[PDB]
């Protein structure tokens, strides 16, 4: 698909720019430059490119209905690509750190970045951080004179904070709230009392929906100079909804999509995560079922893991999901309908983003 | 100096803002609020506050020799405190991740954040990131309508990026450049050929000088709208020079100052770090002394460690530091003079900053 290639080509632009700058402003040597090139390829490439491509699509849809000089068209499409990449680079930062936090082995069909035979966990922390840093450099280099620079950077920042906070909810979701104390050694939860829809929604809202759906969407508008022509509240509601569904697919896939189709190896069960499956199960399980689940959740032992999976299967969880899916469908279409009022094209962009998301098998 | 008291009470103001915001916008629960309040205090207070206080002292310099209404005088003093905190919070981000990376045990007389009884490394990483991300929230909230905002953010990003690049130089400073390949497992240098002054200088230039000296000084000029009235070039050089010297003291203390007084347990020898002692030692040792060093360096075994220290002691590195120090004093005063040309008062700020650093013992 053309356009996918156009987007990857701007990646080539961004990379050369970044690496040339290391040579000329940062006294980098050829081997570290190479290391940073490979780290950049591994961590930023290989995914679905939903997030960046969404920004490209939102911008295409305003362009098609809107008067610009050809040069303004080119600048907006180029900005679109560059903003998209800022978002793909922000994902890469998230995934690098998160794979460390989650104890994972595989990303995007390759070993996690920290598990690259010649990487080590300790540079990985720092490479992850370099990834975020690159985003700000791109912003400042490419958008230096653009009128959306402030709005873009300030949103970028809030979305990024929201994500960090969500990752905290995420990373401590098997703790008892009443017990969370940096002074005192942290035993995992035994009642699972905090495995509720509400607690679950809060993790997901923050750890995922902002950077995966809100950010791409508004970015497309920012570079398009088109924020005025939509109802921000509507954009916020739809991004939170689709974003939640997205994280739910991901919880489901952690357990039931095999590594070979998925490109990653599940760890939620091993990690005692407050996942949509755990939450949904604990919401419907009987006394016998709750008890076996309590005896097996949160342990690396493949036989225990396997007992949780049998229980998920027995609990007919695939079908609660399809129910959830259908309710989301209803609500998404409803929000798309409401977005047709001000921006029919944004609306259409959202439909496309929804469609892709809806039928990812990732 | 009444100055320290303004600075500290501003923290209280910043902490409350960040914490209350967490409650009203991020749906946080009181336990997590309490976890972040302690994280915030633990990783941000208890330092020597040279960075933050530099930006206060620089701004105070101009208040002294300009004249302003007390309103404006207090808007600048307040801005300088917030600026100063952004810097301290940025150190905090660096120290938390740097402690995990170095596998250290103690920070400012207490366990490293990631080692606190109920903190997991996995969550510590994310705390470290929340800290960076706090600095951006501050900037946008306190400095929204300030005209230095774009300059300030831009600079901040450059300094942070350079700091990440340098941590990369540092944490791969015990590798053979020629053999730094993500795919291939990588043993540590055996020739130590990269243990040079030029390479040392470059590590330290990026990992430390920019955020320790360049940023607090320029930040001061920023909040005082005084950048125009100094020779930026001089600032850059005096910053790079005090900065190198500053890090040399760190390296020396890492080996020679006791935890009791130091506040951290040394680990440069154990981690095979390209410290100023290893490089100064390789620059003067005879063949038998180089060989003993190579046989012993980069290893936790306390005995191997004691050999290196024995070796360092025998070579009067203590001596060499004084030579270096005395040279640094020449160069510094030189640069201070050159700064009295446009900016007598800023030049005094620097001299103050120098004397603090010069005779610290941390
Ligand atoms: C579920 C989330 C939020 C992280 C996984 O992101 P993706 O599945 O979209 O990762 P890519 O491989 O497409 O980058
Ligand atoms: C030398 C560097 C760059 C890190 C240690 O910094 P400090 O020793 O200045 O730490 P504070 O306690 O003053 O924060
Ligand atoms: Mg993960
Ligand atoms: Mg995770
Ligand atoms: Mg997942
Ligand atoms: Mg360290
Ligand atoms: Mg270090
Ligand atoms: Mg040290």
């Amino acid at each position: 698909m053309a356009s996918m290639e156009r987007f990857l080509s701007v990646y080539d632009e961004v990379q050369a720019f970044l690496l040339d700058q290391l040579q000329s402003k940062y006294e980098i040597d050829p081997n570290r430059a190479r290391y940073l090139r490979i780290m950049m390829d591994t961590t930023c490439l290989g995914g679905k490119y939903f997030r960046g491509m969404t920004v490209v699509n939102v911008a295409e849809g305003f362009l098609a209905v809107t008067q610009h000089d050809e040069a303004t068209k080119e600048r907006i499409l180029h900005d679109a690509c560059v903003g998209g990449w800022m978002i793909e680079f922000l994902q890469a930062h998230y995934l690098v750190e998160d794979d460390i936090m989650d104890g994972s082995v595989m990303r995007r069909g390759k070993p996690c970045w920290y598990r690259f035979p010649g990487v080590t966990t300790q540079c990985a922390i720092n490479d992850g951080i370099i990834l975020k840093s690159w985003t700000q450099i791109m912003a400042w280099h490419y958008f230096a004179d653009r009128p959306f620079l402030k709005d873009l950077l300030c949103l970028f920042q809030k979305v990024d904070y929201a994500t960090a906070v969500g990752q905290m909810y995420d990373v401590t979701s098997m703790c008892d709230s009443n017990k969370l104390d940096p002074e005192v050694a942290q035993p995992m939860t035994t009642d699972f009392a905090e495995f509720t829809p509400a607690i679950y929604k809060r993790i997901v809202k923050y750890k995922t929906t902002f950077y995966t759906y809100l950010l791409p969407l508004v970015m497309g508008l920012f570079v398009s100079e088109a924020a005025a022509s939509v109802e921000m509240n509507l954009v916020e509601r739809v991004a939170h909804l689709i974003g939640e569904y997205f994280q739910v697919q991901d919880d489901v896939m952690d357990c039931f999509t095999p590594p070979e189709q998925l490109g990653k190896v599940g760890t939620d069960i091993e990690d005692a995560k407050c996942s949509w499956l755990a939450v949904t199960f604990l919401g419907k399980a009987n006394a016998a079922q709750v008890a076996e689940f309590k005896a097996n959740y949160g342990d690396k032992d493949p036989a225990k893991v396997a007992v949780v999976k049998r229980l998920y299967s027995e609990a007919n969880l695939q079908a609660d999901f399809a129910a959830y899916e259908a309710e989301v469908v209803r609500e998404v279409e409803s929000l798309i309908e409401q977005l047709k009022v001000k921006s029919p094209t944004f609306a259409e962009s959202v439909a496309v983003v929804w469609e892709k998301t809806h039928k990812r098998k990732k």
